[PDB]
């Protein structure tokens, strides 16, 4: 029977849903290694919403090549790996270490550009719903109001992307940004579906929520962010349009 893999050789390069785990063979060969058997057990997570008991599993990595790409993992989560080496006559002792998947952006609610709850010359009111954590808690919500320039083509030069750079309304004209952040909430607001009024003129976390100009065409996105380990990740979804 073979020795164990040296615990200190086990290293992992980690992603949102994958961990590439890598090690070195046991210190001296009793006999040829035929497979490594690996258990991964979900240890802990920054996500408040998932039950980890079902997230564990086993890998019988056939063959004696010393790495494996773990797949389908859950983000923001620490997995403990136990590696056993096997001579054809049986396993060596286990060695074990743990690594953590990186967090991912929260998953927004589904929107279909339903006609808003009410609309005026200066305001639009829409029903917001809480986003779900996927790897880390939702930290803040942000609301993006974006002006439409006149266009002569549908086509885009590049992929559609969200808004990581916040901008207060009063600075957009100076900075020539196409959008402004109308509001930000701590995510303890919007724990259940409740309407929100674009342009209600009140200030949320330092963002003024400027009323809209009726001769301007606008589209509004609802965005959410999650934070851990200095990585902070966002997603956004368009909730309404206005023109006049
Ligand atoms: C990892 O595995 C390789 C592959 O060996 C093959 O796969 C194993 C999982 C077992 O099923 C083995 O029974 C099987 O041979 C080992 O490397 C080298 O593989 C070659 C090809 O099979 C072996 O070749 C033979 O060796 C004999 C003796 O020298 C010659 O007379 C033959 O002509 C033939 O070429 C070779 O033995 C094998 N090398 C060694 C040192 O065993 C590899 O060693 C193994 N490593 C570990 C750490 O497990």
């Amino acid at each position: 029977l073979p020795g164990a893999v040296p615990t200190e050789s086990i290293q992992g390069s980690t992603f949102e849903e994958k961990i590439f785990l890598q090690w070195r063979e046991p210190t001296q060969t009793y006999g040829v290694i035929t497979l490594y058997e690996i258990t991964y057990k979900a240890v802990s997570s920054f996500d408040p919403e998932i039950d980890l008991s079902n997230q564990s599993g086993r890998v019988s990595k056939l063959g004696n090549e010393t790495h494996f790409l773990f797949f389908g993992l859950y983000p923001g989560t620490t997995y403990s790996f136990t590696i056993r080496a096997s001579t054809a006559k049986g396993f060596g002792p286990p060695a074990t270490n743990q690594f953590t998947t990186k967090i991912s952006a929260p998953s927004m609610p589904a929107y279909e550009l339903e006609t808003p709850l009410n609309q005026t010359d200066n305001t639009v009111t829409v029903m917001l719903k809480p986003a779900h954590s996927r790897g880390a808690p939702v930290s803040v919500y942000q609301i993006v109001v974006e002006e439409e320039r006149p266009r002569r083509t549908k086509k885009t030069t590049e992929i559609l992307k969200c808004y990581p750079v916040p901008i207060h309304f009063q600075n957009a004209s100076l900075l020539n940004s196409q959008y402004y952040f109308a509001a930000e909430f701590p995510a303890d607001s919007l724990q259940a579906a409740q309407p929100f009024t674009i342009g209600d003129n009140k200030t949320y976390n330092g963002y003024w929520n400027t009323p809209l100009l009726p001769y301007k065409s606008y589209r509004i996105y609802f965005q959410a962010a999650s934070r851990a380990n200095g990585e902070t990740k966002i997603d956004c979804v368009q909730v309404a349009t206005k023109g006049g």
